[PDB]
């Protein structure tokens, strides 16, 4: 039934194994916030002024200034210093809540599978009761004072850390921070609720003064006991609606069609871990001037601090709307911003992963339609991914070959360097025509078709099939081949200066900041030996 339901999911339960998870996660998020969260590199981060083009996830979250930043990141660490304790827990969940889902949601290059962990134990263990024992809570206040605990307690978080466990083995069919502690501190989750009542009784009878109490849990009101309230059933209906989510969001990729793409699409929630294999060998950003035409050449990476705008679609339209405002202050009135990215697979398949002809910051991208201007994965080609084995192990060590795919319309302006003599084209699937500009005759290919290329000159080869047209760059480094014819005990004490610097850093340069709201800002000569006053060694 859904009352038997209720009183099942609300049965009192030990306070016990929650709230040693509720300090080693209170604990954890204080190690957290220097080290990886960025409280130490806030100050290049969040500049005032500075010209940074964000990747948010609503494009309505623009970030504070540094003088207001500083106090986000002090809210997170005063909201996870009363995690830790479990000291004013419904307040200290929600000053760590809040600015953790605004920090987190600010960066998407910022996500990844442990860091969207933390903003997923610190929603549920806001709404739960972990501060019944071992707290300051219960040394101030009597009836939070190791009393029982409903199973929703347990029973959400023993699915929390299920999900995470079987959603990984799942995706496994196709220096990570502080991942490898947390995971082996949520492990006593699935222990018993009696465990931090069995090593007290294992400690001597003058440690068990300090550690907390021993006897048996009293009740509590949240409870049922052997009909429901208000605060009882919404308890079932955080067992199943949070954890049906956690079912269905790693799946939730076919609606965000917008955010998905080849491999991986939005990464956050998805619980693998990505691949390095693309490298990245192009980037080319090429913008139109306002008002005159001419072309400029933009350096790839200027406005950014992170390489993974390249990668996806989502980002790559925020920082094209974000570049259509800055070049405006460099005289640059309407940008009609083309990308041209080749991304390289492993060795070989060298294709692009955007259209090169359409404008990236006047075309449509919905975050749930499908992205219009994304150039698909040739999947028909990766059996020719089996066929470059074929062609790689026929060849020699000497000759090396890498794999382009090209669609309609486009071109690959390639320069065959000096030491690239002897350089053969070979047209596999499609019609492409190979112009050579220092000669300037034009040469249509035909499939499976062989033809040399000149050394230290630029060539053009255009496609002209309708198909998506692929072909072959063997290339031999002639001058290359010619050439050829011719301790413990002390790297931890390294680590704890390294990491004694991060603390030290963090801590004075927000009390720094802080100084700007209360008292006003000082001189700038004043805050310049207050700078370097923390950048110094200890
Ligand atoms: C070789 O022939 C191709 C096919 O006509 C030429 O490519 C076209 O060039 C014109 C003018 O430059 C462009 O307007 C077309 O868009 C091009 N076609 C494609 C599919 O891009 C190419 O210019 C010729 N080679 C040289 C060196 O001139
Ligand atoms: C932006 C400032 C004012 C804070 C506002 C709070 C918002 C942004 C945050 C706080 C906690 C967040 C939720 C925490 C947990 C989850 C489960 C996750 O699987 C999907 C997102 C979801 C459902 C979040 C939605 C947004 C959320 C409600």
């Amino acid at each position: 039934s859904w009352r038997r339901l209720v009183t099942l999911l609300n049965r009192p339960t030990d306070p016990a194994s929650l709230a040693v998870f509720r300090f080693l996660f209170g604990f954890l998020m204080v190690l957290d916030i220097p080290q990886e969260r960025g409280l130490s590199s806030l100050d290049r981060k969040y500049l005032d002024g500075l010209d940074v083009c964000r990747f948010p996830l609503l494009d309505a979250l623009r970030p504070l200034p540094l003088d207001w930043m500083y106090l986000v990141y002090t809210i997170m660490f005063l909201g996870a210093l009363g995690m830790m304790l479990g000291l004013c827990y419904r307040i200290s969940c929600v000053l760590f809540l809040l600015p953790y889902w605004y920090v987190f949601l600010l960066d998407k290059t910022s996500w990844n599978n442990h860091s969207y962990l933390y903003g997923l134990l610190a929603f549920q263990l806001t709404f739960m009761d972990a501060n019944h024992y071992w707290s300051v809570d219960g040394l101030l206040n009597a009836h939070r004072r190791n009393a029982h605990v409903p199973l929703w307690n347990y029973a959400v978080l023993r699915g929390q850390i299920f999900i995470v466990y079987f959603i990984a083995g799942v995706k496994k069919l196709d220096s990570i921070g502080m991942f490898s502690y947390v995971m082996l501190a949520s492990s006593p989750l699935f222990c018993s609720p009696e465990w931090p009542r069995k090593l007290v009784s294992y400690c001597p009878r003058r440690l068990q003064q300090l550690l907390p109490l021993k006897a048996a849990p009293q009740p509590s009101v949240s409870c049922v006991y052997k009909k429901p309230g208000l605060r009882h059933q919404l308890g079932a209906a955080f067992t199943l609606l949070y954890l049906l989510e956690q079912l269905f969001l790693p799946y939730s990729h076919f609606l965000t069609q917008g955010y998905n793409n080849w491999t991986n699409g939005l990464y956050g929630y998805s619980w693998d871990m990505m691949v390095h294999s693309r490298s990245h060998q192009h980037v080319k950003i090429t913008y139109r001037d306002g008002r005159t035409g001419e072309l400029g050449y933009l350096n790839p990476g200027v406005f950014t601090q992170s390489r993974r705008w390249k990668d996806h679609a989502d980002m790559l339209k925020q920082y094209a709307t974000c570049l259509s405002r800055l070049l405006p202050k460099y005289n640059v009135t309407e940008p009609q911003i083309y990308f041209d990215i080749w991304v390289s697979i492993n060795d070989r398949f060298q294709q692009r992963i955007f259209d090169p002809r359409v404008d990236i910051v006047q075309a449509a991208w919905s975050p749930f339609q499908r992205t219009s201007w994304v150039q698909p994965l040739l999947m028909d080609l990766s059996p020719w991914r089996a066929k470059l084995q074929e062609i790689k192990s026929s060849l020699d060590n000497h000759t090396e070959v890498v794999f382009i795919a090209d669609f309609p319309g486009l071109h690959l302006e390639n320069f065959v360097s000096e030491d690239l003599g002897n350089t053969s084209i070979q047209l596999l699937q499609g019609e492409v025509t190979v112009e050579l500009v220092a000669e300037q005759k034009n040469q249509t290919l035909r499939e499976g078709e062989k033809m040399q290329l000149p050394a230290g000159e630029y060539h053009k080869v255009y496609t002209t099939s309708p198909s998506p047209s692929c072909y072959m760059y063997v290339y031999v480094n002639t001058t290359e081949l010619a050439l050829e014819q011719d301790p413990f005990h002390e790297r931890f004490f390294r680590f704890l200066l390294r990491k004694l610097y991060v603390f030290r850093r963090s801590f004075l340069m927000t009390c720094i900041s802080l100084r700007n709201l209360i008292l006003g800002r000082p001189s700038l000569e004043q805050l310049a030996q207050e700078v370097t006053y923390a950048n110094l060694r200890p």
